[PDB]
């Protein structure tokens, strides 16, 4: 019940600094996992407890919540929504499923392959609601196959949320953490690096995923998934100028972030922030002043504020703990892990992370976890990119629980899938994410971020 | 029009870093007044130039925009917003307008002070999207009447936003402004000490506010004022449960606030955080789990996070000006007005203000000048709170035009109020809350303030 996670571990207290910092971040976790309390203001509780708890007064605190990683944040967060009011997501998918064909197989490839790259640059959420719909009137229009395509969505969807850093909040996490733990690592993750190392990585999960999904689970079939998309196609209306200049805006942003990384004052948020900017300059429409692609209300009223104030509560947490010495304590805890294979200690930690992630979100199991791993990487002297990078892609890998991420709660809404479906069909996803996640960090991910030596920012 | 105010300014670049930040403060206050642009995305302009200018790289602005004060506003609103879902505050003013009676000058004064109290915890604008409608309905059931009833509803709550910190944007505008440019300042300024300063301002201004609305402008009018009171007041239904935790609430977080200021890591943010998680674990409804008193859903869509970012700006725009070096010059060339009687500095910086905020928002008003005139303070070795406080009260003196602030577009929605009368009794309300301002300043602003001294925080 609420009433019992809600109270007693409040009252636990009566020590040391660093323990009070521990049983501030035992408390936040307990409170991520059991939703007693919203995420954000779960994320609000560094403000209050820290100063109570005398780590970090309150100017310290609060001036953890925005940062370049978060600010990146919103402002792929703003174009998000540029692209979502505009309804370029839903042409882009409608156009590359009329060009990749119907047939079953090819039909779930291209659904898959459209719901992963979208997902890079819209949020998984958003692109899992406006794409099961087109799922749904396509079935309407064989209950395994009806269950594979309702999974295909959200799983693709968690798949390509992986390939950029503002895809999932994760990746934001994962930079937030390297700024925080690691602040000599000057953008050494970064959306080109970050992308260079994932995008192939989200690749093989997606061809790996379709396989295991044309494992387990026709010509007028393929004439009425056409029918389907077309008349879906038609109603959405000639590609209009606000569409063009959307479009435009997102290239824009794309080649800013890709060529700024083939003293340093621009970063990927000052990217972001500009073409964010520019949404609210350029036309909607031919000025033959017509009003711009982005008013406030819409961006006011479709961000999501509740994530930035969580990874800015990550952030705090961060800092808590690493002012705290609780980070310096748990490296000296658990160094004598120094005798595992690194290999081995990534292995179980990616499985670790992505069993955890079936019970709570995605981006707290994360800013959990992060701390945890770097302190360990740091103490073994191990790469910490090396843990924290499958670590991280595994924290996207919610594929057992409908509560576990956002996009198998909208998929299980509908009436296609139950519990135990997507539980059997999870743990094999679990198993061949954690098995990719690892075969790229060890054979590309060594190159892109140095992986085979321990680096000076680790200390 | 909107294309000459978005391109001529922005192409003015060709200098010393110094003009770079005074260039693109210039264009933020361009910005500003023009509303070319929502005011956040014109907020989020310090990230956009401040690494292209290389004034401060992405990280340092980034991390600018959410600090102690702009917590403690959060905080805040998530109580003002629990109070306003919970419909307490039209139960607090119909009670009180119940109490004083209905005879049209205590109507009038009811009505003003009801207003007043309220907006010192609402927002300006919500209090008078609540009051303005009660107005409506007892005036349906003299032009002059009607006309001074709409005014006085909008002008009071300017004027009682005044009172608390939290009470309008200004008033944290300075709080940021102090401890950006004056971090020396430990809490100097706080809820205490300003409602302690601002409550017998706001109580001067609403007696002085009252009687000119009585001087430029009866048994069944006070018995249809009454019915119209008794009718509202029905339709509220019995004081709930939610209504009453909510009450309990607020009432512990101004005790909080009271009682903090009679090494300190708690402060009037840590305060409001605590309040408002309290909202969200505190029942709506008895046992006998029920709902909490906030959820994040209403929290979301009802934060103005539009401000919240504008006062990030605002502080991203002082650390800007202040690493630059632009505050040290205009303090060095605005030195020459030491010749000047403080009084009548005040007096003229209190009244170009006043002015000003009748074109643009009363936050960015205040941000645009808090920088300029706290150099001056410093520069002339006079106490910048005895510039600073008069200007930050006189930037909501919002009173000759409805594009002033929201509350008077809002009371100019209806059809009551024309433009003429507007500027005719708001040019006397600048006069009246200026020499009020003024009187306070100098009599009791100087011993809660110590205005007589130049402090040491100022350097």
């Amino acid at each position: 019940s609420f009433v019992i996670l809600f109270v007693t571990p409040l009252l636990l207290l009566p020590p040391a600094k660093f323990v009070r910092c521990a049983y501030v971040i035992i408390l936040m976790a307990i409170y991520w996992c059991t939703e007693v309390i919203p995420l954000a203001v779960t994320s609000l509780m560094p403000v209050l407890l820290f100063p109570l708890f005398q780590i970090l007064d309150s100017r310290q605190v609060c001036v953890q919540y925005m940062k370049d990683t978060n600010m990146l944040f919103l402002g792929g967060l703003i174009v998000a929504v540029a692209v979502e009011r505009w309804n370029l997501h839903k042409r882009i998918a409608l156009r590359t499923l009329l060009w990749v064909g119907a047939k079953p197989a090819r039909l779930m490839l291209g659904f898959m392959g459209v719901t992963a790259l979208l997902s890079m640059w819209i949020s998984n959420t958003a692109t899992t609601a406006m794409m099961v719909p087109i799922v749904e009137a396509i079935l309407q229009q064989r209950k395994r196959l009806c269950k594979a395509m309702t999974l295909c969505i959200c799983y693709a969807a968690s798949i390509g949320g992986t390939a950029t850093l503002t895809g999932t909040g994760p990746n934001v996490v994962l930079l937030g953490q390297m700024n925080e733990l690691f602040p000599d690592s000057k953008d050494l993750v970064n959306f080109a690096s970050w992308f260079a190392f994932a995008f192939p990585n989200m690749l093989v999960m997606l061809l790996f995923a379709w396989l295991w999904l044309q494992f387990v689970y026709s010509k007028k079939n393929e004439k009425a998934a056409l029918k389907v998309l077309q008349e879906e196609y038609r109603k959405l209306g000639p590609l209009s100028f606000a569409e063009i200049n959307v479009l435009i805006c997102f290239f824009l942003l794309v080649i800013l972030w890709f060529s700024r990384d083939p003293t340093k004052y621009v970063s990927d948020a000052t990217v972001a922030i500009f073409v964010a900017t520019l949404l609210f300059i350029v036309p909607s429409q031919k000025p033959k002043y017509p009003p711009p692609l982005l008013d406030w209300k819409v961006t006011q009223e479709k961000v999501p504020w509740g994530i930035v104030l969580l990874l800015g509560g990550g952030f705090a947490l961060a800092k808590g703990s690493e002012a705290s010495g609780l980070s310096v304590w748990m490296g000296k805890q658990m160094e004598p892990l120094h005798a595992v294979p690194p290999a081995a200690i990534t292995l179980i930690l990616s499985l670790l992370v992505a069993v955890f992630t079936e019970c709570t979100s995605n981006v707290a199991t994360t800013t959990l976890f992060l701390p945890i791993f770097a302190s360990m990487s740091r103490s073994i002297g191990l790469n910490p990119l090396y843990i924290m990078l499958p670590c991280t892609l595994s924290a996207s890998f919610a594929f057992m629980l409908p509560v576990a991420t956002p996009p198998n709660a909208i998929v299980f809404t509908y009436g296609h899938l139950k519990v135990a479906d997507m539980v059997k069909t999870g743990v094999i996803m679990n198993i061949i994410g954690v098995f990719c996640v690892f075969l790229a960090v060890n054979t590309w991910g060594r190159a892109i971020f140095d992986l085979d030596h321990f680096p000076d920012w680790a200390n």
